[PDB]
């Protein structure tokens, strides 16, 4: 009843386990305790990423618990112009979504806050894609897919705007913390969330003009994400870019389809037919890209999306809508079919997805000047 969606996913990030043991540096019960609490809250959060029973409430509770403690290594307790003396005490090491098994490390607690935050965002995108793929998916689950993607978008955007600029040592090219990847993730999250919007708008029976505009803006996001990545080495970006390009073509086909409905409703049947013919072309291009995606090596599972329900449903809509327009033209309108496809310049008046703003929790109250003093 509610439609499924297929979202390509790169792998979650992995990290070296961290004991938070500073040996002689740390003295006394409270600093020792806070180190134990850092160790166990980090471990609990990491375990959740692969725990199939995890839901957003659990994730948010675990994330808040760890991030509030970790921030004692970052934030000053008494001045927004100052920083924790502990920022550089611990080396943290992480793999990256496109880099396979080759990790990278920094001795900077901000690098950890951002890397782990990035994995929390990825978790929300994977919870969304897992729900979106269920043949039995419900209305509440669709709402959760949409919300989770917007939450992820807001986390990635917050990291990019407010935390990445703090790193005195930048991430190397191709890594999640460089300029290009994180921006592509923000955009992709918006585009994916907007697919769900389009399905809901259709279900809620909105005008085809709104549907077409949302489809067009969705295609535009996917195109923009694709371009954002296009300067990366093809070896590790090609598969992801095939997905983005495939979705761009797909939603452009959607746009031409609903734009055809709008034209037909305006009694321009000839133009509607030409719009649907362009939808056929874009749809065929998307099918070709799906085959290429299925043949392209890179991060994530081998997949063949042209066989998926989402894909085949659009194919049927295009075919049926085109046939409808042809019948209208033959019985009712008798209009010439223009030679050139319409130039789409559609702007959605409603429904455009924006990230849900994210902020980290405040520094844990476990951090006190006495506790801080016990690190020497």
């Amino acid at each position: 009843g509610v439609d499924t969606h297929w979202f390509h996913r790169n792998p979650l990030k992995a990290t070296a386990p961290v004991s938070f043991n500073y040996y002689g540096v740390v003295t006394g019960p409270s600093a020792s305790k806070i180190c134990n609490d850092l160790r166990s809250s980090r471990a609990r959060l990491l375990e959740l990423f692969t725990d199939l029973s995890c839901n957003p409430e659990m994730m948010k509770n675990a994330a808040d618990s760890y991030f509030s403690l970790l921030q004692g290594f970052i934030n000053s307790l008494d001045e927004s112009t100052q920083e924790s003396k502990l920022r550089y005490i611990q080396n943290f090491k992480w793999t990256d979504t496109l880099q396979g098994q080759v990790p990278s490390a920094q001795q900077d607690a901000v690098f950890e806050l951002i890397s782990m935050g990035f994995n929390v965002a990825l978790w929300y995108t994977k919870y969304a894609s897992r729900l979106a793929g269920k043949e039995n998916i419900t209305e509440d689950e669709a709402k959760e897919v949409h919300r989770s993607l917007k939450i992820a978008a807001g986390i990635f955007k917050h990291l990019k705007e407010s935390h990445l600029p703090k790193l005195i040592t930048p991430a190397e090219k191709g890594r999640d913390l460089e300029s290009r990847l994180i921006e592509a993730y923000v955009i992709q999250c918006q585009a994916e969330a907007q697919e769900v919007t389009i399905a809901r708008a259709i279900e809620l029976k909105h005008a085809p003009g709104l549907i077409a505009a949302l489809a067009y803006e969705t295609a535009n996001f996917y195109q923009k994400a694709d371009h954002t990545l296009s300067s990366l080495e093809p070896a590790y970006s090609a598969k992801w870019r095939k997905y983005l390009h495939l979705k761009m073509c797909f939603y452009t086909a959607y746009a031409y389809c609903y734009h055809g409905e709008t034209l037909l409703a305006s009694d321009k049947c000839g133009e509607a037919i030409r719009s649907l013919q362009e939808a056929e072309k874009l749809y065929a291009k998307a099918e070709a890209l799906c085959k290429e995606y299925g043949e392209t090596k890179g991060p994530g599972p081998t997949v063949k999306p042209s066989g998926h329900l989402f894909f085949r449903k659009l194919g049927n809509l295009v075919k049926n809508t085109l046939e409808k327009c042809q019948r209208e033209n033959g019985f009712i309108y008798f209009q010439k079919i223009p030679t050139e496809a319409p130039q789409l310049e559609l702007k959605a008046n409603y429904g455009l997805v924006e990230p849900i703003p994210f902020e980290f929790p405040p520094t844990s109250v476990q951090w006190t000047p006495e506790t801080l003093a016990a690190f020497d």
